[PDB]
């Protein structure tokens, strides 16, 4: 599934991702855009042999099991397609986990390199929240 913006931030809002350790909607929004463009079937594969799935971009050397990452760890304790789903229920779930790892949202250098110190507002501009 490829979602609209405010219909990607209204489900992240529903899940509770507004505000969740301090990030702003704006910044979830604007993550997804530069990591998936907003698809939830997005797949990229990384030069160590790990793959980064969904609308975030979750990596399996720690965060899901997809049996070909070996010495990764299953820290959500899901399989990475489940981060592919048309729901982002077990995205946000993940996320929930990575961002509160220490490093915030740096976690996802997507969102270091082009939303951190930006407008992200301007992400959920014009939506009905
Ligand atoms: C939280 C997470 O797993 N982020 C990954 C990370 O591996 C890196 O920033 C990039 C690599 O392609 O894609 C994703 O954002
Ligand atoms: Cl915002
Ligand atoms: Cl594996
Ligand atoms: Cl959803
Ligand atoms: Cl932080
Ligand atoms: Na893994």
């Amino acid at each position: 599934k490829v979602f609209g913006r405010c219909e990607l931030a209204a489900a992240m809002k529903r899940h509770g991702l507004d505000n969740y350790r301090g990030y702003s909607l704006g910044n979830w929004v604007c993550a997804a855009k530069f990591e998936s463009n907003f698809n939830t079937q997005a797949t990229n594969r990384n030069t160590d042999g790990s793959t980064d799935y969904g609308i975030l971009q979750i990596n399996s050397r720690w965060w899901c099991n997809d049996g070909r990452t070996p010495g990764s760890r299953n820290l959500c304790n899901i399989p990475c397609s489940a981060l592919l789903s048309s729901d982002i229920t077990a995205s946000v779930n993940c996320a929930k986990k990575i961002v509160s790892d220490g490093n915030g949202m740096n976690a996802w250098v997507a969102w270091r390199n082009r939303c951190k110190g930006t407008d992200v507002q301007a992400w959920i501009r014009g939506c009905r929240l």
